[PDB]
């Protein structure tokens, strides 16, 4: 669940206390406010409506009382709520504060529209003045844009000699990179809604434009149509529920669509269905927008916006991130909390099949997209809540009776995975296990030989590469997170994520022999998260 | 029951009683002219940060005495007491109550199928000319009438939800749909021995709107409504009622690009061209057209347009919507086929309100569309032929005077040389009684204004009691005879009045106890082919 960070700086006046309530003082209010944000609005709503936690609003809060409040907070519960007082992680006096807080009207987070988004676009170089062909001499298609988290920048660092060409900085934590369909323009999203544009056609590399689009953001797309090369990008927010679509060479806000409606299965009206992942279609002129809370895929066509065209489909759901198959004709999606993956069909724009993929929170990142021996092309994603990796068919035409079905179900490192990955190039299947409690298996990757599957039932082995052992790190909890391909898919690259004062790295991993091939250690390397290769995320390669 | 908010500095706090007393208040008198939200609508804005400037007294004031601009006098009316008056002075004061949402589970806790499909009449099974059957809504009695369109005798008066705003016919003429203002729909069976309510539901609220499936090839098979609150729009089984679909309009405004928490849904019309329904949003300015050929992967084309779209009418070759953004005074054209919008124009006068407006064949200008205004008492005409007048198209090609200000309705058939225009809101009696005639026939457009005649529609039902105002001209099914509705209070004496089109004379006055506050008036053949 996430952290809203950005929404919790956010200073609000304390309301008044109504009947049977006592009130907080301005500062009381803040630092509980602050509280909320941070560390209960992910699971709770920023409106205290409920998402994977129960709702909190005033109506229901002042019939179960301070006392209740205040125990449920300090012991927590085992259905999920965490004991933030026993724990420790919250003091007696914070605890009081939220137990009071939570009987207050809760603070209405400011909306966001067009007025303010043109306040804050700047257009630092104005398309006139920019190269009309690359002035420098990298190697573009083999660079790769590295999240460094904490300290809000990203590293723009060679593919092929590990040199870091240079420290870009954004003002705030991004939360991935992505690339306009020429490979020219980088994209950033902020967890605060700040949006950059990077040209990496100039001699230096740096921000051409920049536009806040929300309080709180996670993702991005670009236009990838052939056809629309470069013309549009879409961010999408968390706070307040919208997409907006920009122009792809200056910025501009030029359409702002709301995600507030009904959920697909009880109809019920959601103020506040969060944006989660954002896709191009390869198919029609159309982004592919996952509505978390209600569970509806919008397919937005955006060659009118105007009189816009778009497709609702019902899905399920809590639906998070997914990827397109290899033919790049179907969307896979996870809907996490439900343990379901989600199959559209972007050429006819319909709902295929909604498969249980046998396991506990699915988590793909994009997936991993290979030709299985035996059962021909499939798709597959780890979970976080357990150690399976989960197979589907995606070859309708070529293998009728495995489309859409979960082939296969066989473990790897252990719970915790978030991100699977492979290459058309490689034989080799790269799993993680990024959130898994022992630092052992956290420092390690699991990865398979697609050769050697047979699907006869057995569960095929794998190898363990000490990720973090390798890079020397041993101080701290490091944590191994994303495989992530060269352009050629001769090497696969994995971060080595340490706390900030701590020291990180990223390790380069020779594909073919599954060894060690180069440790990239720098003072300016904190906190490295996702890494993109423009090559494979400009095509949709994986 | 809602929470009561606390009350900041300078503010009086307000008890979970005494909250929740002022707010059924302002839901049940206010909200509708405040908005619900209280972000105002056809009153100004209560919202807090501006209500706070005003201050107590101020508030106090504006409450029992009222003003002439529209706010009523709730205070010297009696409508609310000394204390009722302070309640609200102070509750204006602090934070907007959040209003009931009613989603699947609340429509569906409401729906009931008294007759089933398969348990209905597989034939007509009574012997009335169906087609001819005139729908007439019984206001303030919640019933509608069922008037034969020959004959003039009331056939049944069945109850229905209070003061049903329409009546809309499925495309196969076979059942009769009916929304009451608190949303509530009935259904009726016109094959039935005696016609009856074979499934009611609730959508909302708040409602004004309803429609059937109207494309080719699908005749009953759906029907929508649209709610005033909660902003939303339902499509249901055009059979039983069943609700499939329920989507919230809530949104950007198309201009500013903004959020708006409560943009109502105001006119639905069918499209002929494509299986869609046409969806006008109010305070967003958007149209959107919704087809229905699969309601789990929802194909839909929002259309930015302008803001405060009310009501509006298909051309006479059913291809085009045009629809009026009245408190902007133009008008939107739609290409139904195209699914675009093709022109914006103003018409010269002050608040167009057209209805469905009226499609005639002008003398010299070719296919137009005409519109009169409640503002002021022009009429105004937009040519609609793209293909045979070029030139016209889509341009206000004349505007005129008639009666006076205050004008509702526009009507015409294709079979009539004449168009009927009201004035049922012009404050003076002699005006709100009677109807203007214009012979198009007679119409040159070259800039003089066309006279008309004056038919003293009141007059000929015999009332002088009240100011009854005449409204609504509707046409029988072959175009021979048009009806008006004289409109009096209910313990008043109403009409409807028959006129023959061809020679302009009063034909029959239908006089009854149980025709209550007459208002709005549909003929069956008519309205499920949109005739006008
Ligand atoms: C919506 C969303 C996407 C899809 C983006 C898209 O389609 O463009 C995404 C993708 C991603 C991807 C994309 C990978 C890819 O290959 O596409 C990465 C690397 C990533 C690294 C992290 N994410 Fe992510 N992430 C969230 C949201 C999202 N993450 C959360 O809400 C969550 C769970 C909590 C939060 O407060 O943000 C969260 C925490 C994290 C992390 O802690 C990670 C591991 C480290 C970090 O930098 O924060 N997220
Ligand atoms: C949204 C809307 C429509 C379009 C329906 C559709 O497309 O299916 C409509 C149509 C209509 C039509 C449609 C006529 C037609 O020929 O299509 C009629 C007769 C009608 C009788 C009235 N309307 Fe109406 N009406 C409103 C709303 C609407 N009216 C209002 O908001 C308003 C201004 C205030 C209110 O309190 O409702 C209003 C007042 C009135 C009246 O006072 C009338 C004259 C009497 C009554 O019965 O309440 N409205
Ligand atoms: C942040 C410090 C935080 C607060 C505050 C909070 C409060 C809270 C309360 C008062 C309840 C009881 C509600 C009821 O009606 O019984 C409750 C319940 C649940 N919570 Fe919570 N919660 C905070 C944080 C979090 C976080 C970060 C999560 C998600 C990982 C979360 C989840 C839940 C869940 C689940 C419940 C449901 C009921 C149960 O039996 O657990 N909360 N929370
Ligand atoms: C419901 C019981 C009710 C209340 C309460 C109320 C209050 C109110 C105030 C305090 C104003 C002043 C606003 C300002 O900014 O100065 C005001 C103004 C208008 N109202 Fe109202 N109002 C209530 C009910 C109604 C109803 C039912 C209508 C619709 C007939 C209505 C309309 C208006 C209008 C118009 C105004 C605008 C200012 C003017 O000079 O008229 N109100 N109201």
């Amino acid at each position: 669940e996430p952290s809203l960070d950005n929404l919790a700086q956010q200073d609000v006046a304390a309301p008044g206390a109504p009947e049977g309530v006592t009130a907080l003082s301005d500062a009381q209010y803040n630092e509980a406010n602050k509280i909320y944000f941070e560390r209960c609005a992910g699971c709770h709503g920023v409106l205290r409506k409920g998402a994977t936690g129960k709702a909190l609003t005033p109506d229901l809060t002042r019939d179960l009382g301070f006392d209740y409040l205040q125990s449920f907070i300090t012991y927590a519960s085992p259905a999920g709520m965490p004991n933030w007082g026993t724990s420790g992680e919250l003091s007696a006096e914070q605890v009081d504060l939220m137990a009071n807080y939570l009987l207050l009207d809760p603070a209405a987070p400011p909306e966001f529209g067009m007025k303010e988004m043109r306040e804050s676009w700047k257009v630092h170089v104005a398309p006139e003045d920019r190269p009309t062909q690359q002035m420098n001499d990298w190697d573009l298609e083999n660079l790769f844009s590295v999240t460094l988290r904490d300290a809000g920048q990203i590293a723009l660092i060679d593919g092929s000699t590990y040199e870091i060409k240079t420290v870009l900085d954004t003002g705030y934590a991004v939360h991935i990179s992505r690339l306009s369909a020429s490979g020219r323009y980088l994209f950033v999203i902020g967890r605060d809604g700040k949006v950059n544009m990077i040209d990496l056609w100039m001699k230096e590399p740096t921000t051409v434009a920049e536009i806040k689009i929300g309080s709180e953001a996670r993702s991005i797309e670009t236009s990838k149509m052939e056809g629309w090369e470069d013309k549009y990008a879409i961010a999408g927010a968390y706070w307040p529920p919208q997409y907006v679509i920009m122009d792809g060479e200056t910025l501009e806000p030029k359409k702002i669509q709301s995600t507030r409606g009904m959920t697909y299965d009880e109809q019920e009206y959601h103020p506040e269905p969060r944006v989660a992942a954002i896709l191009a279609s390869h198919y029609r002129p159309e982004f592919i927008v996952n509505v978390k809370e209600t569970g509806k895929i919008l397919l937005v066509d955006y060659t009118d916006l105007n009189n816009l065209k778009t497709t609702e489909i019902s899905a399920e759901r809590f639906l998070h991130d997914g990827g397109l198959d290899g033919s790049h004709r179907y969307f896979i999606t996870a809907a996490n909390a439900r343990n379901k993956l989600v199959v559209i069909d972007t050429k006819e724009g319909k709902l295929v099949a909604i498969e249980d993929t046998g396991g506990q929170t699915p988590h793909p990142g994009r997936g991993a997209n290979f030709v299985h021996p035996t059962f021909g092309p499939v798709w597959a994603t780890s979970h976080m809540g357990d150690d399976s990796v989960a197979l589907i068919g995606t070859d309708p035409e070529g293998h009728p009776d495995n489309a859409w079905k979960i082939l296969d179900s066989f473990p790897a490192l252990g719970g915790g995975s978030l991100f699977i990955k492979t290459h058309p190039n490689s034989q080799y299947l790269y799993v993680d296990a990024t959130l898994n409690p022992e630092a052992e298996i956290s420092g390690s990757v699991a990865v398979f030989d697609i050769k050697a599957m047979t699907g006869d039932g057995s569960d095929p082995e794998f190898k363990t590469l000490p990720i973090a052992e390798w890079a020397g790190i041993t101080e701290g909890q490091p944590r191994v997170v994303q495989g992530e391909f060269n352009k050629d898919g001769t090497e696969v690259w994995f971060s080595v994520w340490n706390g900030k004062d701590q020291e990180s790295a990223l390790v380069v991993v020779d594909d073919k022999t599954l060894e060690l091939k180069h440790v990239i250690k720098d003072e300016r390397l904190v906190t490295p998260t996702g890494k993109f290769n423009v090559y494979n995320t400009m095509t949709d390669t994986y």
